């Protein structure tokens, strides 16, 4: 039992937030 295959940079690497704060423009409230 064991995740996050060793392929790629993986481990914390893992990385995907484009929007987050930027939402406040693309969509503010």
């Amino acid at each position: 039992h064991s995740q996050g295959t060793f392929t790629s940079d993986y481990s914390k690497y893992l990385d995907s937030r484009r929007a987050q704060d930027f939402v406040q423009w693309l969509m503010n409230t």
